């Protein structure tokens, strides 16, 4: 890819983490603020973020998390 090993590795698991958490029925139940703020709080860019909420087949526009992040 683009990066080196380690620091992909990192990403993924940041991601994948991402993920399980917004696929959990007590996640998903709340609002997009609620989640993004917590996952913001482990962490995770902006893009992180996105890329969690497409692969848990839950898409929000990156312009609306980008203004929810903050």
């Amino acid at each position: 890819g683009a990066m080196a090993w380690p620091e992909e590795s990192e990403k993924r698991k940041r991601v994948s983490s991402a993920v399980q958490f917004l696929h959990d029925s007590r996640v998903k139940i709340t609002p997009a603020a609620n989640k993004i703020q917590f996952l913001k709080s482990k962490g995770l860019t902006t893009e992180e973020v996105c890329e969690a909420f497409e692969k848990a087949g839950q898409t929000i526009p990156l312009d609306e998390i980008k203004k929810i992040m903050n």
